[PDB]
C-alpha cells in the first residue's frame, strides 16, 4: 500500500520553481524548509512572510506565504514527490549547516503515503508533480 | 530482499537488562539511545564498564552495569556532538535479536525511552511506516 522511498528524495517546490534534496526523517513531526532573511508582515488584515531560500546554489529571489494556521514560521508549501503532488506544513529555518535544505517530517510522509526503507536512497527518482 | 515494513513506534525488548520498551523509529537520526542516567564509567578485571539506571516514566532504582565499547563517535551521521558512554546492546525486535550501538542518554522528557536510529533500522533491515504503529507485535526471542 505505502510508496516504499529510501533516505533522501528529490522534491519538486512549484510555488518556489525549485528542485531540491530532501531527507525523509520518520522523527521529526513538522516539515522544514532552509530558509533566511524571514520577515514578518501583514497583508489585508493576515499575517505573511516573506523569505529566500538558504541553500549553496540559491538566488536572491524572495517568496511571500500566508502563515498557516516551536517559534519558526509554518507556510502550506506545495511539493512534489516522485509523480505526485501535496501541500504540508512547512517550518521556515536556516539549514545551511545540514546536508539536506529540505526535511520531510512524519506528517508530511503521512500525507504522501510514504514509507521511508533507510537502506535505500532516492527510489522517487525526479519528481514530476 | 525484502524489508520489515514496520510503524513509527515499536516494541523493543533488552535481554542482558531484562527490559521492555517502547521504541520510536527515527530515519533521521544515524545512532541509536537508551534512556539512561546516573551514568558512571568504571573499570573491572581491566576492562572498562559503565554503570547507569534507566530514565523512565515507569521508573525503577534498579542498577545496570554493561561493557563499554567506546565513548562518543567514531558523512550520513549529523547527530549532535557527544562524547558519552556507548555500549553494544542485544536488542530484540519482533522476532529478530542483534547486537547495536546505543548511546546512554536522559531521554526522560520525551515519549519512548528508546531510539532507534538509520544504523540500527539498516541492521534489522526495517522500513518505517510512519502510518502504522506497532507492526511488529511482542518481542518474542
Amino acid at each position: 500500500e505505502p510508496n516504499l522511498y529510501g533516505r533522501y528524495e528529490w522534491v519538486s517546490l512549484p510555488e518556489l520553481d525549485r528542485t531540491l534534496q530532501a531527507k525523509m526523517d520518520t522523527g521529526a513531526y513538522t516539515s522544514s524548509l532552509s530558509a533566511k532573511d524571514i520577515e514578518l508582515f501583514q497583508r489585508d488584515g493576515e499575517e505573511w512572510v516573506r523569505f529566500r531560500l538558504a541553500t549553496k546554489e540559491a538566488d536572491g529571489s524572495v517568496f511571500e506565504h500566508k502563515l498557516a494556521r516551536s517559534e519558526r514560521p509554518v507556510i502550506d508549501l506545495q511539493v512534489c514527490l516522485g509523480g505526485a503532488m501535496k501541500t504540508i506544513e512547512v517550518n521556515l529555518t536556516d539549514r545551511s549547516a545540514f546536508n539536506y535544505p529540505f526535511l520531510m517530517g512524519t506528517k508530511g510522509l503521512r500525507k504522501f503515503h510514504v514509507a521511508v526503507d533507510p537502506s535505500e536512497r532516492f527510489v522517487a527518482d525526479k519528481p514530476t508533480c
